[PDB]
């Protein structure tokens, strides 16, 4: 499973062609970026299946919900988003050997496809949260392209540390797995390279168990504090 | 001067009537806010008067600059405003009154012209930041009008402390002075009252000796960490 300090960074495989050109596609996050940010999400079951692979369900296109006390800025309301047009499941997968999930039991996995812009004097923040546990057992981080962008680099800490304990710029092709509950995460701002336009694109996958599911009316009442 | 516990709350005079509905020519705030809020922003010299009062001189406009050690959502980058089209100067002198500001040097003030807009499922924040420090000596908030909403409850805290000293709804005509050094503070979010769109119209100014301007090159260079 993870690396003994609670996360592991790894290489990805050759995607499929419609990854990259699907990030043209997403429309802005009215919610998150001050429209730096562009994004769709999906949700989907992760169920353990013979052979000792794992079966993906997409779920029901729901708003996504997370908490203010592990989202400041994002939490405590609806968010609509429009759902994933492409499969980033053989993504994942990759992932979740590494993870080495727990077969026991059935997982609930939120995907969030983003892209944050950045240009001359316009920096396209990453973490607006500051540093912060996302509130899942694991996330995965997986960068898909980068062009013209300098910054992003992706910062681990110990609870209540003043200091991250790791630091790393995440290039494309490249993805970190993460023991959410046991470390905190920040990213620096994505910055301009040269002056002009550039761009960051990214799969965030967060990890629940299913009888912990970040998904439905339960999750939604807790999560709005209804 | 402010009240032994840091604040004073208090009510303000009759408006010219063009101040009110300058709110609605006051453009997006591209950098806060997630398109719910509305701003221009204007900075003057602020020096004492003979006869005990006040004199007002608005300074060629600047993109506003402040540090992420403030405000980490909006920190560390220019931000481009619109001008100021109204005279809040009566008002503000108002607050200078009740501050007792030192006339023994002169002073900067920086003003905020903020509309945050409510609607049904959609909150308009009105601290992203959190409990925080503006950064500045002294701060004052004015309520000038108030539709159809809820929430946006002021809190005032002081330094560490897990929870709020006093807590109270500012209405329109009501302004809060704040010594903004030795009290922190956050707002609630505004909410819809009754499912429809709400607004809320608002003057933050925010007082600095000369001495320690808000304002010019120097200024800038310290916020943006250039
Ligand atoms: N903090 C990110 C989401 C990160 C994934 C966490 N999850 O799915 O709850 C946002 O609010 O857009
Ligand atoms: N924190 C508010 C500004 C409040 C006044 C503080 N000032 O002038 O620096 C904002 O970023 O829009
Ligand atoms: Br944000
Ligand atoms: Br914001
Ligand atoms: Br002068
Ligand atoms: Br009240």
């Amino acid at each position: 499973p993870l690396g003994t300090e609670g996360f592991t960074v790894i290489d990805l495989p050759e995607v499929a062609p419609d990854i990259l050109p699907s990030y043209d596609r997403c429309p802005v996050d009215d919610y998150m970026g001050n429209g730096t940010r562009f994004k769709r999400f999906s949700q989907y079951k992760l169920t353990p299946a013979e052979d000792d692979t794992w079966s993906f369900k997409r779920l029901p296109h729901r708003d996504y919900t997370t908490y203010k006390k592990f989202n400041p800025v994002g939490g405590g309301i609806r968010r609509v988003y429009e759902p994933i047009e492409v499969d980033f499941t053989p993504l994942i997968s990759e992932g979740i050997r590494e993870l080495g999930l727990d077969r026991s039991e059935p997982w609930q996995i939120n995907v969030h496809q983003n892209r944050t812009r950045a240009d001359g004097g316009r920096p396209g923040p990453l973490t607006p949260e500051g540093v912060h546990h996302d509130g899942h057992e694991f996330v995965m981080i997986a960068i898909l392209n980068k062009v013209n962008v300098a910054g992003g680099t992706t910062r681990l800490w110990k609870p209540g540390a003043d200091a991250p304990f790791w630091s790393g710029t995440l290039e494309a092709g490249q993805a970190v797995l993460l023991d959410d509950r046991g470390l905190a995460h920040d990213v620096t701002d994505v910055l301009s390279a040269d002056g002009g336009p550039g761009h960051r694109d990214i799969v965030i996958i967060a990890f629940s168990r299913w009888a912990e599911k970040w998904y439905g009316d339960e999750h939604d009442a807790a999560a709005l504090e209804e």
